[PDB]
């Protein structure tokens, strides 16, 4: 029973000693007794001592990446033996496009954990149009959709079919395919009593094209979330001020990586950028030079880097896909916050 | 207003086969003010009989039609029974989009624990379950058996809404690209983890061993395969059992979401002359019978197969299924028919 270590982890984050959360989980993560496999086992290849090298957030850039493992890293080696026995580890995906994809372990506290952070009225059913199966998206959605005092609904939605078809460039199938979505998505909001809906652009672009789902969403929907990084801000202060007045929206920004998601502010007709913030200190951002791997200046845009660091895992220095502008992190809290994410090239 | 008791009672009633006390029980409790479903209990106006004085046993259940239409626009909180603990969790399951759009209905998370012992009742490992999630209650109730089996849950992205709607415009292209696509994905988890069981459908299965690398590797860690729907083909099987994976074991699985579970069949063996499928009675229950009379078939023949949902959860009554089977005797001492060799109408 490792109860104790553990609740004095959450307690270093909750009062911001990042230091000592930071060393408490490199003792964690690198003990016989607690630590994963998977970090027991590569704590030989590293070029530096966790335990001794590692005091502060800003240390764990001496990590590399290891993404790459992940494809073939037996799942259960991701599990630290400290975790109790009731944990519930439940593997999630990401990638790969082509051949991969990367297996995660998240558990069920975490999900929790991530949620309560998020989550601090109306109430109701929620709708997620969004990936269930592999992808993690699929069970945070259905942790918040359990707080807001409905049920989740979700749809048939296979995103890696959606990916590979434009990569294809056939979007005759991706026209197609979206149009076939939001039949589904029109059918629940309908049929049934939705307040939330959880989604993104092209899909509720094609919604607001039939009026009688328009009229629905009149009465029924005080809040809408879009997901991704292809949001264009104009579009969402448009169709909220003039087409959705009594719906709040915000934004997702999903890390499978750092088995997370992260919020935005609400987007008001006062929102000059989307701005994210993370359940820090758990995920943490860096926004870097794509050349130097240096953290870029408050106001300059760079690539996306991620780090996980709790119980449940560690995943230090993940290289997104995705550019945002780094703005400061909230303060007392580590990590910077992004706005305005893009997709690379 | 707690009723742990009454529910615990009806457990145990079908634990012993008590059948009858097990339906005359779950009337009152469907039908009582305090326990019941808002659905249920507008309904109860609308019989031509009374469900608790004129229902004694299963077959007297009978005089109740199937209510599947209701589904698509009843809301899903009046088919949650008043009697059920808070800490429940309601969850909202799908069946029958395409053409068109779907019955909803509610199930809990002790309900499919109790189907899965059951279901359950030496190998150990991970599950590739490839098959659908999302609205889908398989893939909750495929949870479930693989987390008893000692290992995770792998699963893939499918969207059966969309296989159907494509074979229904006739586009054979589009099916057979996204088969392809399904078929990446399990290659993809069977090559680079180590999978003990995979649950799938003979499309896929029939793609999988075209792939010599794919087969090599299943050759080396696959216990068990489990294949799902209604277009089975019994020798295909056999010779794959016999000849292409001799150390795996072969089942399958009879899915329907109007029942709230699945039923089970026999291993598929060499000596296997009909795929045979038994259910989760007294709980679930199937009938077989003729489409015109709806009588019940004789065992041996093919008829029309009837489902009927009765628990603490949930009761549809009679459900008439878009499927054929030989009508087979039940379990002794068990309530309902055996099935076996499934076909879709059409």
């Amino acid at each position: 029973d490792y109860s104790l270590e553990i609740d004095a982890v959450m307690k270093a984050a909750q009062i911001n000693d990042t230091n000592n959360f930071v060393q408490a989980l490199m003792r964690w993560h690198f003990s016989k007794e607690t630590g994963s496999p998977f970090w027991l086992g590569m704590r030989e290849q590293l070029n530096f001592d966790p335990i001794k090298d590692v005091k502060t957030i800003n240390d764990l850039r001496q990590f590399s990446d290891i993404s790459h493992c992940l494809r073939q890293e037996p799942v259960a080696n991701l599990v630290p033996q400290g975790l109790p026995a009731d944990s519930h580890p439940q593997v999630y995906e990401s990638g790969g496009t082509t051949g991969a994809p990367k297996y995660v372990v998240a558990y069920d506290a975490w999900i929790e954990a991530l949620i309560s952070w998020r989550m601090s009225r109306p109430s109701g059913n929620t709708l997620a149009a969004i990936p269930t199966g592999p992808h993690i998206v699929g069970a945070i959605n259905k942790e918040r959709a359990l707080r807001l005092g409905g049920m989740f609904f979700s749809i048939d939605i296979d995103p890696r079919w959606v990916k590979r078809s434009l990569s294809e460039g056939d979007t005759a199938t991706v026209r197609k395919y979206t149009h076939h979505l939001v039949d589904q998505v029109q059918n629940t909001l309908m049929n049934q009593d939705i307040r939330f809906l959880v989604t993104t652009p092209p899909v509720l672009r094609e919604l607001l094209k039939r009026p009688e789902v328009v009229l629905q969403m009149k009465q029924s929907l005080a809040q809408i979330t879009l997901g991704g990084t292809e949001l264009n801000l104009d579009e969402i202060k448009f169709i909220a001020s003039e087409i959705l007045p009594d719906c709040e929206f915000s934004a997702s920004y999903g890390s499978t990586s750092a088995l997370g998601v992260s919020r935005s502010l609400l987007i008001t007709s006062e929102s000059q950028q989307v701005i994210y913030d993370s359940f820090s200190p758990f995920i943490t951002y860096d926004v870097v030079d794509s050349i130097t791997a240096q953290t870029v200046e408050y106001g300059e845009r760079g690539n996306v880097i991620v780090t996980h660091l709790s119980p449940w895992a560690f995943y230090p220095r993940v290289a997104e896909r995705d550019t945002a502008i780094r703005l400061p992190g909230v303060s007392g809290f580590a990590g910077d916050r992004l706005a305005d994410i893009e997709p690379l090239k």
